């Protein structure tokens, strides 16, 4: 019973957090075999205005660089710019290093965020990619090199390294290859218009019904007439692919993906009239149908 | 920039999660020292659940009838504490962190690491209601998962029991004493009326303005008398001289005084725009957990 939005288990991730420092620099690194991975503006806030990061590591030799794990010290034995992110080089491997994959994800799938400061952890939680490529996590300064995994059973796929804090207040990074998601390169950078994922909301409406949740049960539609209102309401259109994607869900509720899709159309002409689902007075998108899957049955 | 519900990290959990087996009961237990504890109803059959005699119930059974598991435990001695077992077992679990069992305080918030046959599943950061239950998500099988606060030393407070027909949950400490009127059995229990806890929503108040999140900032003033009238009626819990001290901290970093925010906190109660995304009043963030996210304590 019940429906929590639950982040992965961070033991994996913990036993890869180092501290790098460049300079008076100082922020997370992910130590992986015997290599460091850390955003690659690590190396001055005048630099900070417009960066020729090519230029700038020309400067910088191995010794410059101080990847602390721990009270240990890695002696940095080469470097490498790949993209944004620094690949340093250490002459050890990381014995903690879990079975781990490299993965960029989609707008709409989720992850857990284990924040970091000075290599060490102090919180983890679960995000989305938001369809505009930014999240909306917590970072303060010092938090870069967090990064963000799926755990697909003992393997940690890691997918998002954070970079920077938009002005706006949310957050940008990249996969651990040093692709941004998004647009985004200390300069006015404006993210996308935002909308909502609309497969996560159906998911997670299938979640409100197996926990008991159901006044919101109605009517039918077809996938066109409903994307139409979707689009109104600054909602991502849904395929077919979504729809085989929430079959599970169906299935185990009984209730076919198009009359879920009916509900939800009236709850978005006629919003939720001061009632409630799942504790949530808003239509929450931060559940995949993976998510509610596991979660429901307890992977 | 930004405020969620952040979980402690749990890699020092996770490496003492066992999964625990009496006869076809399985569950799961923590294994700190030479001691794996878990909830006393794993020796219960189906049968014994609606009216179990514990002390009766263990009697008839010996070491050997509990079957250990850490990952892929030989138990040498069982003792009956409230309502865990203590069983011990002839490793001591060299992952054990330094630790401390402490009974918290309705109001005060932990992480769970939701666990199923001694393998964690997920981490989620919850509070203790002022009824005593807490509104997780529990299936079937997660019975001996924790709840804890990480001070280096693990702080454990919680482990898990049972699942309410109403859909929240209860448990131990880690000496085995129920918090709130609750019991091992399978019958109807009552918990009481749920209250608001005041001291959080103040608390998140403070995240919010931190934030840039002000809009319901007032110029008002109120009495901590005053208050309690309005937040009486509306199910919050009365605010004390000792949490508007908690709340000090938040004051200083803000500049917006304790009664202040409780006079914003009035407008709100009584007319009802988003707060830090939320579009209801938060309570379970206590005041230390928004100057631990907000100051970034590791
Ligand atoms: C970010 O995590 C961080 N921590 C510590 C220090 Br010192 C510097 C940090 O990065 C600041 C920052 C902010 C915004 C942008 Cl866009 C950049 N950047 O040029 O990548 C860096
Ligand atoms: C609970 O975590 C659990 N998991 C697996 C099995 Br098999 C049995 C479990 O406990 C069921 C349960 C439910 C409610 C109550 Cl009140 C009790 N109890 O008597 O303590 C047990």
């Amino acid at each position: 019973s019940g429906f929590r939005k639950m982040a992965f288990p961070s033991g994996k991730v913990e036993g890869c957090m180092v501290q790098v420092t460049c300079g008076t620099t100082t922020l997370n690194g992910l130590w992986l075999d015997d290599v460091v991975y850390c955003p690659r503006h690590v190396i001055t806030s005048e630099d900070m205005l417009n960066p020729n990061y090519e230029d700038l590591l020309i400067r910088k030799s191995n010794h410059n660089f101080l990847v602390q794990a721990g009270n240990v010290q890695l002696r940095v034995i080469g470097h490498s710019m790949q993209n944004c992110v620094l690949k340093l080089k250490v002459d050890t491997a990381n014995p903690k290093t879990p079975k781990y994959k490299f993965v960029r994800i989609q707008p709409g799938q989720t992850f857990s965020v284990l924040a970091c400061y000075n290599g060490s952890p102090s919180g983890v939680y679960q995000c989305a990619m938001r369809p505009n490529f930014t999240i909306k996590g917590s970072f303060l300064n010092g938090s870069c090199g967090s990064v963000g995994f799926n755990i697909d059973y003992d393997c940690v796929s890691f997918c998002y390294m954070h970079h920077m804090e938009l002005p706006t207040g949310v957050h940008a990074g990249t996969d651990l290859e040093g692709n941004f998601y998004g647009p985004f390169v200390q300069t006015a950078q404006a993210a996308g218009t935002d909308t909502t994922i609309t497969v996560n909301v159906l998911a997670w409406l299938y979640a409100a019904v197996i926990n008991g949740d159901r006044w919101f049960l109605n009517f039918t539609t077809t996938l066109n007439d409903f994307n139409l209102v979707a689009m109104k309401y600054n909602y991502e259109p849904l395929t077919q692919d979504h729809v085989d994607i929430l079959g599970p869900l169906s299935a185990q509720t009984g209730i076919a993906v198009l009359d879920m899709c009916a509900s939800l159309k009236e709850l978005l002409q006629n919003g939720m009239n001061g009632r409630t689902i799942l504790g949530s007075a808003l239509l929450e998108d931060e559940f995949t149908p993976f998510d509610v899957v596991r979660q429901c049955s307890g992977v």
